[PDB]
């Protein structure tokens, strides 16, 4: 009974539906009857052309505002260079309108859509932290791809406002189930970036996105972190097809690139999901997303088995996104229990780092308390260091399942001396594992040069639960 779109540009659309097996399985969520109805979206950006024949029939003036400007209306301003396009870009692969003879359509055609003007201007911690708390009783679902330069060799994250922003998102938002941030990895492949060096993509409370090439490759921009959680289709090299979606000046683009366009699309099947379950909260939304996302076909040299027989990667963590799956999954989800956080501080003494340090430490979990953790969902290591070369560094944690998380891969470019102070680093490869036992963090000098420095604090945050274990795949 279920009709595909007719839209002119829908059959380039190959990541959405193809013979192939190669896409992300979204006509199978439509043909479920979901298509997003219901479920609001905003792009947090340079704008939205609000006006645009593909976007004006689901544009939501209730998910968009001008933080830039301080004004409602998110239109982007026009240049010569057409430099704020990117708005507009990501708003189509979300919600561009189906079957309306103009371009493609969106992975949730029936959505509404918004957009936050507040990337063009200075992006100050009060602008991201308006933006992220925009109307969090309308809006469902927030997409973004910004944060720290991608230049191998800042770390950088929230400030306070946007911190709290984010808490009060995910405690408060969407009637207390919590506000889903969809977040881009990153672009710094070409500068060998390592993104749990952005707070942003490396916090709890978003839900990190990478990148596949059509021909199932890891892309020339994307960035490897234990903190990512699943991928979806993007760009690759001049074979390979890209994202076909809305562009300023009401036209239709098919080149749309990079990590940035791999967010959009996994907010649209969040959307299609949210639709088939109401009542997911912002965790519950994480779960599906571990359980259902796909390995199969994706090319990577790091592959590896955890603890609950899930396979993971540093450059596409559980694999690509599988709307037909997600959406299955979500009608008959049972809500995961109150988030438990269990803080261990490792260290009795500080530690000189040297050319490699290495310390175990076996855990029991909060075993007793309120707090106690048997199944996992993220561990930080919150470490404390001073180094001469930060970016001559190797950090890895090993987990009682013996999960090996890659928390920081060498940075070639970063030739800071300001270490780290207090940084979580944020794996999510032991997802739903029992923590209690022997953690083994790992730091190495990569490199030749006779460098030094110091570890003085490693906290280990587990979060997660008691109760609800799947049997291990
Ligand atoms: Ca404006
Ligand atoms: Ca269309
Ligand atoms: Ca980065
Ligand atoms: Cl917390
Ligand atoms: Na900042
Ligand atoms: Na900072
Ligand atoms: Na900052
Ligand atoms: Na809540
Ligand atoms: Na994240
Ligand atoms: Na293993
Ligand atoms: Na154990
Ligand atoms: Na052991």
């Amino acid at each position: 009974v279920y009709q595909e779109p007719t839209d002119p540009k829908f059959p380039q659309q190959w990541y959405l539906s193809g013979v192939t097996q190669r896409d992300l399985n979204v006509k199978a969520a439509w043909a479920q009857g979901y298509t997003g109805h219901g479920i609001v979206v905003s792009i947090l950006d340079d704008g939205i052309e609000k006006n645009h024949p593909d976007l004006a029939g689901n544009y939501d003036p209730g998910a968009s505002f001008d933080v830039n400007d301080q004004d409602p209306d998110p239109q982007p301003r026009y240049t010569q260079m057409n430099d704020n396009r990117h708005g507009t870009r990501c708003a189509g692969e979300v919600a561009a309108v189906a079957n309306n003879g103009v371009c493609g359509v969106g992975v949730a055609y029936n959505a509404r859509i918004g957009g936050v003007r507040m990337l063009d201007g200075e992006v100050t911690d009060a602008v991201e932290a308006r933006s992220l708390g925009l109307n969090p009783n309308h809006i469902h679902i927030y997409s973004a791809s910004w944060g720290p330069e991608d230049d191998g060799k800042t770390v950088d994250g929230p400030a306070r406002l946007a911190e709290e922003a984010f808490f009060r998102g995910v405690s408060q938002g969407r009637g207390g189930l919590g506000s889903i941030f969809v977040w881009a990895s990153g672009n710094g492949g070409r500068e060998h970036d390592s993104c749990n060096c952005d707070g942003y993509t490396n916090s709890i409370y978003t839900l990190s996105i990478s990148s596949a090439t059509q021909f199932g490759n890891v892309p020339w921009y994307s960035e490897a972190c234990s903190s990512t959680l699943a991928t979806t289709y993007s760009s690759g090299n001049q074979n390979e097809k890209q994202i076909v979606t809305t562009d300023l000046r009401q036209k239709c683009t098919e080149s749309h690139t990079g990590t940035s366009a791999s967010a959009p699309l996994a907010a649209g099947i969040i959307a299609l999901t949210l639709e088939a379950n109401k009542n997911l909260t912002w965790r519950d939304m994480q779960h599906l997303v571990v359980q259902t996302s796909k390995p199969a076909h994706l090319n990577a040299n790091d592959w590896a088995t955890n603890g609950v027989g899930r396979k993971v990667s540093h450059s596409y963590g559980y694999g690509l996104l599988d709307a037909g799956a997600m959406v299955a999954l979500a009608q008959n989800w049972t809500t995961v229990a109150p988030q438990r956080k269990c803080i261990i501080d490792i260290l009795t003494e500080p530690k000189d780092i040297g050319k490699r340090l290495e310390v175990r430490k076996t855990v029991t979990a909060c075993l007793g308390e309120p707090n106690h953790i048997t199944r996992l969902e993220h561990a930080q290591a919150r470490l404390t260091l001073s180094y001469n070369r930060r970016g001559d560094l190797a950090i890895h944690l090993v987990s009682p399942m013996g999960t090996r998380s890659t928390l920081l891969a060498a940075r070639p470019h970063d030739y800071s001396a300001d270490g780290f102070n207090d940084w979580a680093f944020m794996t999510t490869h032991s997802w739903d594992e029992d923590p209690s036992g022997e953690w083994v963090l790992e730091i190495e000098n990569t490199s030749e040069a006779n460098n030094y420095g110091t570890l003085t604090k490693f906290t280990l945050v587990l979060y997660g639960t008691a109760s609800g274990s799947l049997v291990p795949r």
